[PDB]
């Protein structure tokens, strides 16, 4: 009986996120917002034969509204790549986004999970955090920078080399979401997966530059939409499972960590009804992957006090 | 192992609709096809965590290879209806699309499932069935003219008034797809359900009139794309697990058909290996339903005798 | 000084329309009107270092504030033809959106001049006087469809042939805006020209479907739009000079005529401070033109049956 | 008499930029290059009577033949700003198209006159004069940095506040194009003006913020489009002008300066036969004006060496 709010439901992310939210029976209402569009998509959405209860809101009055109540808020609203571009072109745009519906949200659901998409992660969550500090209602918790994709790619990747079905391969992924910052952990891979290092090497850079593959390939066109939303829907599906009490659930996601000079970090998370039950930490890892760990951390350092610095200086 | 192939898999249903069908563990391969964005769809698509093959097809030249050897194809292209149109007004732009592409069909995937998502359907499919006699391949039991989404809208609608889970209600919808050919027969809804006869009127108008609405609350941004594509991916998943030997597989579908003096007509299909197994016919219906059928047979023929007059002229 | 109203100024002829119409010291005001992006529209043309003040405004409630005191109304509104379609596809959707818009006119603005520029004219015209006669504020003198285009392509194809100066040839054109109903006059183009009747022949079908020609060049992207907004404006233009008293201002024009048995029909007109000053009538023509008035009759009569038909209906 | 070509013909800028140089009796040739749609809009445009031969070019194979014997080359092509975004936020995108467009002007056209409309015009330029040195045929007195909409504004708003003709207004404006780097010279305003201090304050941010002001208007819908159309056009004008032997032609542009420490600066310049005939400099300016200069240095010298790194990490 969870209600799930979608802040962007109207842009490439937000659409068929929508679509896979309405398709769920773990979801009963399901309200949409956003500047443009949004009760076309509402309407379309609600013809759709599950129990969901679907409504679409329209601008910044209707904001209140659209967030009352709701147990989780997703965040695909932002601006996306195109051909050439870093995350982080996108941050003046994408911060001002999020920390305004954050800021809503902190207002009007306190309460609920948030699940920030919008790009640059490594700068937004930081955002989301110090946006709901502001009001008073921090909660570590219940603060979710959506990671999903890294993982889902990487299992797809490792099971196309080894010609195992992706839907049987889980491959932890740590750090932040831009380029070096992501950390596929193959040594940590179920099953256990033996790549010679040149192989690795070329795996985990096809891990780290994948959305930018999908920004080339779309030729100007923006960024991930359809494999985005499927993620979005992942990441969730799981947190409302844990919500209504199922046990053993684990994914990464990067959120404020204890686990590195990092401020905030991805690892593997117990999820339960208080959002975080447990950050597992990055465990035993390789001499290859504890480099890039070291390697990353000036650049998430960097991201996250910019982030800070945004809201800050609101 | 279902090989599927989407054509229009850029648009606005073809897109979320390649989506539906990539996280569906019935899909073995799939191929996608359109004028523009193809190849940006697909490697977006081919990052999700399943075991479809995912590749982009681009330009009539790649049309042949996006066909080999297919089991299914679905035609989600096809101009979509702003507010004030008719199906028909799309009538000459997308019959020459479906005429094209199905006779692409034709040459190189003579044996597949043929699913005609472009509307109008009611003349689409007779042009398509045309088209395929005209290559001397036509079989009737492969040939469908999807309206699942008529009766996915008739289950949401019955639901809500009932207070029922959609998810558990079934509503024969007959005929075809346009106005007052789309025939409700609540009669035979399970489960059982009654209304007063001007809620029943009520009810029906709002069935008969669903994609108006729709293109109404989107204000000249097309019609349903989320809901057309969840009602596809629906009819593909019924007809591919029937292809596996599923047994009780029923969908209402506009076919080749014996039912009424009608060459064409939508009814509940059991669906098997070959296509379809049965057509399960009309059935026993109220007076309001048979007064519906009645005024809804002088359309149809129109609609009929309008496509196959098109491909007269190729 | 003339104030004038642009009704669809964000669509493809709008835009543009808009542009050269504020580029232009004949106007000293121009209110823009559309269902979306109209803001947008107007912020961008007030930049312009011109006289005319702009206003945007949005959707129906800002509708009577936008056409209060207008001198002239343009209307470029209406969804444009893709490959395959015929203007009459259209008929359904502009003909409710040219209801919808001079029905406004009627009430907040009945003595301006009406310059419906959506398609197909030659049932649109019928359309706006029986609007516009449902409220009591019927000048037919007033109510012009703009066939400025045909007579813009005519010139131009006729210079090409020639070699001269597009800028120098003047060629009347009469009769309806759709297909054979355009009828270039070539025995009174100005400067006096000869041709073979074969290339007569071939420069009078390239006029009539010089449209289509300019839909199949652009793919799916629609129809003329930049051309069409330079038509557009030098109808506005000649018009607006006219009522600012200049002498023998004459523009082909679709009106309420006597000139045949058609109710409707486009002729040079002497334009002046009252609109139409002047009906110059189809003059002196040869065999070849005279045939075709007569070839073109029925089809004029059936547009405009068909336009008056849908007023009626309302 | 004078051949022009646009690079980037078939988007917001393009389209009515090439409508209003096919307009003017100043161009005998228009040349349109885009990697889609060009055919259509130029067989659009080709439809309009004035004497300009309209040419649509597709793909990297024509480019070059777009470009040979070209007087002229504008270049609108480029991803426009949304709602919060720099202009250098777009760097990243533009640069490479910039950098790829004008290496096919130094090779095809050397001895044209080089207006880049493309943002950001403080980086791109740069990246242009270092393309153009590659080639071994950089000309610094024939690139132009297309600034003119910053001028056509403050004539608007000076006009606007003063109540005077915005076509009798002539401000100067220089430093570059982006927010604080663009000084309005209201001191040289002619004819002179007087504002007292927080009208000048107001009227000095809203020519600084203008960009972003359209840009929010059109809430996520692109940046300006139709008066940088106009913009454009003048300035082509004005160059056109002036090689055909007009005296007194100024116009303020982002070019190779020798006014201050920056290499790149915005002057009026008298225009030539020849392109710059002789840059006028700043002269004499007020101490608000100094302190602007000032403050602009350290920006533009950033934004000029990050596009100087940029053509050296080719």
């Amino acid at each position: 009986n969870a209600k799930v709010a979608v802040l962007g439901a109207s842009g490439g992310i937000g659409q068929p996120l929508s679509l896979l939210l309405k398709n769920s029976p773990l979801v009963s209402r399901l309200t949409l917002y956003d500047i443009a569009h949004t009760p076309g998509v509402a309407a379309d959405l609600s013809h759709i034969e599950t129990k969901a209860a679907v409504k679409g809101y329209l601008g910044p009055e209707q904001l209140p509204d659209c967030l009352k109540g709701c147990d989780v808020v997703v965040i695909p609203a932002g601006v996306p790549r195109k051909p050439g571009m870093t995350r982080d072109d996108l941050f003046n745009t994408n911060a001002t986004i999020v920390a305004t519906l954050t800021a809503a949200c902190a207002q009007h659901c306190p309460e609920a999970m948030i699940c920030v998409i919008a790009n640059p992660v490594n700068s937004t969550i930081p955002i989301t955090a110090e946006v709901f500090k502001k009001h008073g209602v921090y909660n570590p918790n219940k603060i979710f920078g959506v990671t999903t994709l890294d993982i889902v790619r990487a299992n797809t990747f490792v099971a196309e080399l080894k010609g195992l079905d992706p839907a049987r391969v889980n491959v932890p992924v740590i750090g932040g979401h831009a380029g070096k910052t992501i950390i596929p952990l193959i040594s940590q891979c179920t099953p256990k997966v033996d790549f010679p290092q040149d192989q690795l090497t070329a795996l985990t850079g096809r891990i780290q530059e994948a959305g930018t593959e999908v920004v080339k390939a779309k030729a100007g066109a923006g960024s991930a939409t359809l494999s985005m939303a499927y993620a979005g829907a992942r990441f969730v599906f799981s947190l409302v499972d844990a919500m209504n009490g199922k046990e053993g659930v684990v994914e990464c996601s990067f959120v404020k960590s204890q686990e590195t000079e990092c401020t905030y970090f991805s690892t593997p998370l117990l999820l339960g009804k208080k959002g975080i039950e447990k950050n597992l930490g990055i465990g035993k890892v390789s001499s290859f992957e504890e480099k890039m760990i070291s390697d990353a951390i000036p650049e998430l350092k960097a991201s996250i006090k910019k982030g800070e610095d945004f809201v800050k200086t609101l």
